[PDB]
C-alpha cells in the first residue's frame, strides 16, 4: 500500500489518519492512529 483507494476514501471522508498516512507517509501516524486505521482498513501491519 502506497496510496490505497481505501485510504483515499477515508481521507476524503476527513479521516486525518488516512489523510496523513496517504500524503505525509505511513510513518507520520502514531500507534493509536495506525491502530484506528487497522480497524477501518483491516490492516494487520
Amino acid at each position: 500500500m502506497e496510496n490505497d483507494p481505501r485510504v483515499r476514501k477515508f481521507a476524503s471522508d476527513g479521516a486525518q489518519w488516512a489523510i496523513k498516512w496517504q500524503k505525509k507517509g505511513w510513518s507520520t501516524l502514531t500507534s493509536r492512529q495506525k491502530q484506528t486505521a487497522r480497524a477501518a482498513m483491516g490492516i494487520k501491519l
